[PDB]
């Protein structure tokens, strides 16, 4: 691996990179586990680059063909980091010197003002992908198929997951549909993903009002109702994963967005998506604006349907440290409570 | 031929209707057109298009081209993407697992007699050396090129015909002794600089699209495209191979389906004409070093692709002997692979190699 890295920097890599000995080669983890492990790879800091190539690169091993293709375009497009070497277990990508996003920052006024921005800006993006809607319910669907064959030994999981059949999933999921239909919702291309731990905070511009940062991890971008993409970025804002304790997450359903927050975000996000918004009407514009937050806040529950179902998923398969169960019965709860607050 | 068949068409409508935006996504069935441009079982290719009494909303295109695999896939689908992006290849308007949906760009391929005219040769020139100044995410140990002669050579050691001219055919081929052959050729293009850059690898004239709308420009009337062997490799191979190509016609109507002339191969002339446009248009000094100095590069450079153009006939020779035991092409496979090898061998004799 020290040596898979050596390998895959010395041949993939221009400059410095291609006479450098494997003494010379600096390798450290950024993220270890079992799957898509990040690596910190880079050149002797007393070596001189010889182009433009880089200095210091991130290496990702996957641990198919749609994935690469978005990670590719979006490089080009400057919109993702520089694609510098793509293999058939992992890729070479640009080091971007930054930090995560925590949880409480999505609420900052500029920080949701500038997400938002960001979203709508990917949202625009062509992309060669299947531009019907087919994600949103296609995954859940595949998800709640597995959840009806789950068996679990350890008797708590068994519990739990009885808990959460209890709700009779199945209907439940027929009734979100029937709400998401009469519900309009332009598709576009979403991140589907658009949590504070999948958005840099570029480092040297924490000074910037609008742009210091990027969003990241396309893993799960797909053309999608954009009310999705909005609605689960809002419920990110009551979910923290940086809890040291397991579950290892912390829930906050008072952390949901107020009313205020809601408008301050769309208020961002409808001129960076159609440029002709701002020239409208007062009185239009509140009309839109409106109409935009029962879509996005109706949209919020297939997050927490969605997501629930993935993490009982997870629970049975995963190796991953993390209370998957306890996060799927709080994405329930959230869900059952934005229904009564929904009134729907 | 002109009508698809049922079953492709239906799921054509369907990859069109899904993938494409404005007027496509709400096309029935019953409106849409679809023409066969290529037949086959590897890489049909077909034109899809809106009715034309039907209004574009947008962007949207009002034609494209269908391009199933077939019998046979990242790095290719990759590598077109970013072209496309950069604008050097047709844009990427879908992908899925049976193939992709292309721009289509009016044009003709051009012939083999037109590979020489001088302006488009120096258009050519430009255009790959544009082509070779890009970054690629890919591998860029200049391996490509034994890698696939060795492969190729190995698998032609092991494969038996039965019919008999097929036999005779490979008899006297096997007679050069390839293997020994194969290593002579490494060493003599062992001691040949040539800078390692991304190869289109197979630039023919097929490959070369002639724009319509644009036969009076003068430097802008040319796309390469068809990059399925492109790869990093030595600049040597892709203009040698090129090169090559002035010398192949594939368009004759008979078997074995391809004339082969060797007088036809670029004089020195034609070459420096070539490689004229292709330096300054490779690198930035080049334009105003002294003359004395841009002749000893020239000098040089043509010494390394015509030395590199003997791996163009040797690799698809033997490329072409493979394709006689696996391909169901009509084409004189064996006949071509001969061709490239005598091509080879007198080369050698041209080069005092
Ligand atoms: C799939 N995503 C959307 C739903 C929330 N996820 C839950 C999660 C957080 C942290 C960890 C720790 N590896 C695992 C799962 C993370 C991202
Ligand atoms: C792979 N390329 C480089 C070598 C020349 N080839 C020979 C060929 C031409 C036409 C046909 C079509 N019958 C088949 C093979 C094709 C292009």
């Amino acid at each position: 691996t020290r040596r898979r890295a050596y390998l895959w920097c010395k041949e993939f890599l221009p400059g410095a990179w291609r006479g450098l000995r494997e003494d010379e080669f600096h390798i450290s983890v950024i993220r270890g586990g079992l799957s898509n492990m990040l690596f910190q790879c880079s050149l002797p800091d007393t070596t001189a680059t010889l182009g433009d190539e880089p200095r210091k690169v991130l290496l990702r091993l996957y641990g198919m063909v749609l994935e690469s293709v978005m990670f590719a375009i979006l490089a080009e497009r400057s919109l993702g980091p520089k694609l510098y070497g793509i293999f058939p277990q992992g890729r070479l990508e640009q080091f971007i010197p930054s930090r995560r996003l925590d949880t409480e920052e999505l609420s900052l006024p500029d920080i949701s003002a500038e997400i938002a921005e960001k979203m709508a800006t990917f949202h625009g993006m062509k992309m060669p992908f299947n531009k019907e809607p087919k994600w949103l319910f296609g995954t859940m669907e595949k998800y709640l198929k597995e959840v009806l064959r789950i068996k679990f030994t350890e008797e708590s999981r068994i519990k739990k997951l009885h808990k959460l059949l209890s709700y009779n999933l199945p209907l439940e999921l027929e009734n979100l549909r029937s709400l998401l239909e009469s519900t309009p919702s332009p598709v576009v291309f979403c991140h589907n993903d658009c949590q504070e731990g999948n958005i840099l905070l570029l480092e040297g511009r924490e000074n910037s009002e609008k742009q210091k940062l990027m969003l990241i991890d396309f893993e799960y971008s797909s053309y999608n109702y954009r009310g999705f993409d909005i609605g689960n970025h809002f419920c990110e804002w009551m979910y923290d994963y940086s809890y040291e304790k397991y579950p290892f997450f912390r829930a906050n359903i008072r952390k949901y967005p107020t009313k205020k927050q809601q408008l301050h975000f769309i208020s961002s996000y409808l001129p960076a998506f159609q440029n002709d918004f701002e020239n409208l009407s007062t009185e239009e514009k509140s009309i839109i604006k409106e109409e935009m937050l029962l879509e996005v806040n109706r949209f919020a529950l297939a997050s927490h349907f969605l997501w629930g179902l993935w993490s009982i998923v997870q629970a049975k398969i995963s190796s991953i440290e993390f209370g998957y169960m306890d996060y799927a019965q709080a994405r329930f709860d959230a869900y059952f409570h934005q229904k009564r607050k929904l009134g729907v």
